[PDB]
């Protein structure tokens, strides 16, 4: 995360990061819980992964310095990618982790809730990208999960920002026109909370942009509420 701070323990429950083992356990992405048994996260995530035994996910963590060998985690029994997922730029930038066993919820770590289709007219005036990702292009994984509150850009707007690329609408972008506070390496797959009414959302996951924080470069995320059909899909045994 560029320009952001440091987070509050617990502030973001539903956060979790996942960390691959392979060659040596590091942390890959973010993703965020939104079933006892199910992480929502991105799906250029797993580039090179062809198993899910490498993959670990640790919930309830502040710090990356609390993860040791023998901190407790949830292993993933499979990895569910969008059929139509090629690439992050050209959407369905999208994947389900299915956890081998269930995370039992407490103020550590709980579900953020799915945005309804009923709130596509809604506007998110509370919007935040959290994650360990880079503080600048060139950087490395952070210690302590970082957040940044970021306005939501209308597609139109975002459009003209990237016009080598094609913004649909089920991608969601967010950012300052002047740059400085935006997602960056190693935030993949991480959520785009927005509180509406004393209730959070997870209104993105985030996805790709050019550059970190760069000024009218926005971060571009996938529209989550366009794939409310799919996760139900995927989810329901
Ligand atoms: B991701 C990843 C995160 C963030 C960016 C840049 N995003 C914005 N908005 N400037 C690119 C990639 O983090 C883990 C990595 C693994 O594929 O991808």
């Amino acid at each position: 995360i560029v320009g952001g701070t440091a987070s509050v323990r617990g502030e973001w429950p539903w956060q979790v990061t996942l960390h691959t083992t392979s060659p040596t356990q590091r942390h890959l992405c973010g993703g965020s819980i939104i079933g006892n048994q199910w992480i929502l996260t991105a799906a250029h995530c797993f580039y090179g992964v062809e198993s899910p035994k490498i993959l670990r996910v640790y919930s309830g963590i502040l710090n990356q310095a609390e993860i040791a060998e023998d901190t407790s985690f949830f292993g993933v029994q499979e990895i569910i990618i969008h059929d139509q997922y090629k690439m992050a730029e050209s959407g369905y930038d999208i994947a389900l982790l299915k956890l081998e066993t269930t995370v039992n919820y407490a103020d550590s770590q709980r579900p953020i809730s799915l945005p309804s289709k009923g709130d596509r007219n809604v506007i998110y005036t509370d919007c935040w990208v959290t994650g360990w990702g880079y503080r600048k292009l060139r950087d490395k994984i952070q210690n302590t999960l970082q957040k940044a509150k970021i306005p939501l850009v209308t597609n139109e707007e975002c459009q003209k920002r990237y016009r080598g690329h094609k913004i649909t609408h089920k991608m969601i972008c967010a950012g300052y026109r002047e740059g400085g506070k935006d997602a960056c390496k190693g935030d993949s797959g991480g959520p785009l909370s927005c509180k509406h009414n004393e209730v959070w959302h997870l209104v993105g996951i985030t996805s790709w942009g050019e550059g970190c924080a760069q000024r009218e470069r926005p971060g571009v995320y996938t529209n989550v509420v366009e794939y409310v059909d799919w996760i139900l899909e995927k989810t329901q045994a």
